């Protein structure tokens, strides 16, 4: 595990390849959750943010932007999207929460509340999981399109096992977060595979 | 009846059954009223806001929006719409009001007042009502329609049975709104039928 | 006579009937005037604010709203237009003078000063006029149009005999104007034919 | 030789008759020059600002405007063109000098310096002028158009031997100018031809 | 060498002829750059900010414009695009930034930075280069095309050996940066070909 305060990856072209794997010990299925990070890119196309794919199950947790404004959230096949007034290009901090059972997603775009969708009452997201960042998955950690490529810059990622407070949604936007269970980006275990390097964060 | 404060009713997808029934003991009809409440929609198309209908009366009293900026107001099958300069997606707090003897309809949207219009001067609203919220009635408590359906999230629900000066309407999108006779959001007697999910206000 | 001094004229609907008529013991014809009021509308077709006809004189004095940002003055079957930046829908001061020596008619919207026009030098505007407000005359006090009606508020309407110099528009829109002779919102003797309904100021 | 501080021409109307002819007594060809003025149209189409035409020479020196946030210059036929970021309609202090030994012409709009750009260098502007404000000349004082005549306003009109540094630039564009020895607007010899007329600077 | 301190260079006018030709003593290929600028045109097609070019080796180190918004860097015949906000037309001070090891681009835009992008890792920019500005070249020293010329204002130019931190390019900004060692606006050595002015910098 490595501590990365104040820094970043950086995916910085436009491929089918480069990606970072990033490692959890998931051992019991998500009920709850909330998923924290800060994201720099100049694409105006389709992209994913998060990746989240289990074995012979496409689509369980993804963050997907679909055009400025546009964010769309996916839990288990099933999507959700929310809008919002936004700059082009701009930085952008990023929460996305999930309860299942309201079925309620929150999103949280630079520590404003957008509108709260529902989907998937009652549904477990599963364990065992393959995360992938810079591309999206179309298999168990692989069959990637370049077409929804991310190319930028990804920072500050946090992901904790319950719904987080207005409150504490704030306190990772202004950049002192709540110690996160699932994920840590002060205790990350990563993997990177092709072309992605890491920077210090000169845009917060 | 239920205090709702600092909470909001989430309508969380499209549909032609999830609504809010919402109870009130009315035997003389409606002469003078006002109707203050908090809608949070990302919704491009036309949906319905309050809709009120009697036994073989439709669009009673209906509250209505177009499309961004404009507002809809039915009295007895007759319409009075108003424009205003808003931000498409935004919070925000309406206000409407209507009286008999000179037939104004007065709007006022984030405290601030829209056009003055008139209809159906001399007419009482009749009494014994089905109210409900999420969803636009073409009969007696039923006969939707799922382009109508309204998604997103509801709340501060006040109705009065006389029309509130300046300085009341100002009260209420303070968030510190006068006693109401009608619909009280502090003792509100309501019933969920569908998807319906209580949550607490965090766009306020 | 009545004060109307905080209060308003709705025109609550569209019609070819409702107007307020205005009552003036003038005899002599008009070298010099200044004209003064303050309207709310949310049209955005072509309307009449002031209509002024003499007897087989059309067009005589006309204060025209062409779209948003344009107005228009006719002086004698003669018009001019001027422009502004302005918001759709807004509260809007309108101030128009014109003077026969040199036919210099200036405008002020919102205590901001028009590109001045001129027109009919060395005519002089007849005496014993049929004022309207909320209908456009083609003829002595009828032959309305529906599609040039006003429907909105008209408040605060003051006419004089003279130019007025910058520091009393400025005072008009300030809501604290110098005594008129023509006209006084404070000492007005109007008619109401249909359906036009008196209440408070809100807007300013 | 008038003192035309605080007061403005108007050009009330769209003609081919009314022009103000000035008068200087420029013996020797100019090799640099500085023009100030203040304009206030709301003309959507191109016009003619400042027209300087020479015995058998039409476009000696012009300050044409092309269209909203385009300004043009012409010294002997040759024309050179700068944009700017302008609000239609609005009042606007023009500042245009050039100079032979560079060929530099540099436009100031609202205090603000515009792309230099160059034409003409070593040319010696023609001595003996007809000066024209009002319309576009195509022979000496005389030969004008409709289609490039201004509608507006024209105050404070000095014109200088010398190329003025940003520090007089901008006195000019406060409203505290330097003595100006080919034209001042503090002691002016005119001739009003026409329809135009001197009222007060009532906008800048 | 010359100090051309609160000095700018003027290309004032379109052609395929008139440029700045820049002399270093470029021994030992290229790892590591900054290059800090100030740029004002008024163009709104594509052109050249920055042409390097070696023996046999065209685009080798590029700087160019798109359209507006749109910067690129070629890194030997490869190009990278990042995105910005920017108003048309305006002062602009650029940074752009290469560094060998990782591959990474940074530019920054008015002293705010711009999304990383990668190409040419492992890579050396050669020596003995022919650097010109107000052209970009297609062979070493030659090649013009007048559709990618640069007409406008050049200012500050300095170049330095290493990628400069955060703070360094905002003290480049601010107008006072720090010892350059590849170029120097303060001791710079320079040849003009054409019609190229040398002016004050008033822009800024
Ligand atoms: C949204 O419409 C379609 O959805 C499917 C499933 O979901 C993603 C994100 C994916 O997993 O690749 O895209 C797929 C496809 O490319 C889109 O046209
Ligand atoms: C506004 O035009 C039409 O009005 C009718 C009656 O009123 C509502 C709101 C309704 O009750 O369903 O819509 C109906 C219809 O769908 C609209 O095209
Ligand atoms: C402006 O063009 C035309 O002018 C005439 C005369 O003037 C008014 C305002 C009027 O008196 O009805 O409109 C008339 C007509 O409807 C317009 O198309
Ligand atoms: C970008 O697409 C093309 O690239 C080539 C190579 O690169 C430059 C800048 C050049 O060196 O002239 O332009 C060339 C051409 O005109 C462009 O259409
Ligand atoms: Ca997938
Ligand atoms: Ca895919
Ligand atoms: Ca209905
Ligand atoms: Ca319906
Ligand atoms: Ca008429
Ligand atoms: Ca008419
Ligand atoms: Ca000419
Ligand atoms: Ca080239
Ligand atoms: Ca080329």
């Amino acid at each position: 595990h490595t501590d990365l305060s104040g820094k970043v990856f950086v995916f910085p072209r436009e491929s089918v390849t480069d990606h970072v794997n990033l490692i959890t010990p998931l051992e019991k299925p998500l009920q709850n959750f909330t998923l924290c990070f800060r994201a720099y890119s100049d694409l105006s196309r389709a992209y994913s943010l998060f990746s989240y794919n289990t074995q012979g199950r496409d689509n369980e947790l993804l963050v997907y932007k679909e055009r400025v404004g546009e964010y769309s959230l996916y839990i288990g096949r099933h999507k959700v999207t929310s809008k919002v007034i936004e700059k082009f290009p701009a930085p952008v901090h990023i929460c996305v929460s999930w309860e299942s059972s309201s079925g309620i997603a929150e999103f949280w775009i630079n520590g404003t509340p957008l509108v709260k969708k529902g989907l998937r009452q009652g549904y477990f997201v599963e364990a065992q999981p393959k995360i992938v960042l810079g591309q999206e998955q179309d298999s168990y950690g692989g069959k990637f399109d370049r077409s929804q490529s991310f190319v930028g810059e990804i920072g500050d990622l946090y992901m904790w096992d319950s719904v987080l407070p207005p409150e504490n949604i704030l306190s990772a936007y202004q950049g002192t977060p709540l110690p996160a269970n699932i994920l840590d980006w002060q205790a990350l275990n990563y993997e990177i595979r092709g072309y992605v390097i890491i920077k210090p964060l000169v845009w917060v």
